[PDB]
């Protein structure tokens, strides 16, 4: 077994999403999170060539990343209080792409297995992200 998943972090609120078909259209390219004040609002993740479709609300501000070819993330901290409010992705090239604010219940997330990086995410949306698993494969 080469699978593994971390979480769920946050609440009970909103309801379920997964990127688990996701993962057949490539590896995680890019990275969207809107974040306003103090919560994370929305989160987009770019499979390969291929956008996710957008889960959580309007209230908030854009924040956009790409991954360089063949940079894979392999931690993800963040915090959280009901909803997800910070969420840091750490790659192999040694980038720490940080979004949200600093406050609240903290997490670190690291893949259970050898050599396995993060294939896809879940977790829980409504207006807000209301909580978010980490799933990590090879
Ligand atoms: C308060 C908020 O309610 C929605 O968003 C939260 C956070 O994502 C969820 O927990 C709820 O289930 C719901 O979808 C809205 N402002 C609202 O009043 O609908
Ligand atoms: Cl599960
Ligand atoms: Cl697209």
């Amino acid at each position: 077994r080469s699978s593994s998943y971390s979480g769920e972090y946050g609440s009970g609120g909103g309801k379920r999403f997964s990127h688990s078909g996701n993962q057949l259209d490539g590896p995680i390219t890019a990275l969207r999170v809107r974040v306003n004040t103090y919560y994370i609002v929305g989160l987009q993740v770019r499979y390969g060539k291929v956008w996710s479709d957008y889960v959580g609300g309007r209230n908030g501000d854009l924040e956009e990343i790409f991954l360089h070819p063949g940079e894979s993330v392999i931690q993800v901290s963040g915090k959280y209080k009901w909803y997800l409010k910070k969420l840091v992705f750490v790659t192999d090239k040694g980038r720490y792409l940080s979004f949200g604010k600093d406050s609240g219940t903290s997490f670190n997330a690291v893949p259970l297995h050898p050599n396995t990086v993060l294939r896809f995410i879940s977790g829980r949306s409504g207006s807000l992200i209301d909580a978010i698993g980490l799933h990590w494969d090879v």
